[PDB]
């Protein structure tokens, strides 16, 4: 049948040459886990608008945002995709804070901690550490087991 209806989500990353910044999520659903920061889009936002309202609102951060890729999650027993527009910057001018979402922390890119992130991550952050765009797909049971997934560069 159809494609699931999906929700329009943002994820923004904040990568230098030698590090990255990542925030450490304090609670709800993959609480525990660090990713980049984002959040979903609201009714009448622009895409890019959004990522930047939640690159500010969780971890305090006003920057150009380059488009990088596209991963949709699928989790089993929701009928609801999540659609995330993946983004990153290099360029920062203030100091990130810990919010009521997020713990933030600088990662050395030899550090990524992958023991620590979303298991599909360990298939396309290093397409975006290469500068390559990508459209992933993920579904989970539950938050540990991927049961099928696909990924491109494109
Ligand atoms: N990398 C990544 N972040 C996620 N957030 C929620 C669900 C699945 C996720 N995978």
């Amino acid at each position: 049948g159809a494609m699931g209806a999906s929700r329009l989500y943002t994820l923004v990353l904040v990568l230098q040459p030698q590090r990255v910044l990542l925030g450490m999520k304090k609670r709800g659903f993959g609480a525990g886990r660090w990713g980049g920061f984002g959040g979903k889009v609201q009714e009448g936002e622009t895409i890019e608008d959004g990522a930047r309202r939640e690159l500010q609102e969780e971890s305090g951060l006003t920057v150009a945002l380059h488009k990088v890729g596209q991963i949709v999650f699928e989790f089993v027993g929701e009928p609801e995709l999540m659609d995330v527009h993946v983004f990153c910057t290099d360029s920062i001018q203030g100091t990130p804070v810990e919010s009521d979402e997020m713990r933030p922390c600088w990662f050395q890119l030899d550090q990524i901690p992958f023991k620590d992130m979303w298991p599909d991550d360990s298939y396309w952050f290093p397409l975006l550490l290469q500068k390559k765009k990508f459209h992933g797909y993920f579904k989970f049971q539950g938050q540990d087991t991927i049961l099928d997934y696909t990924l491109r560069e494109v």
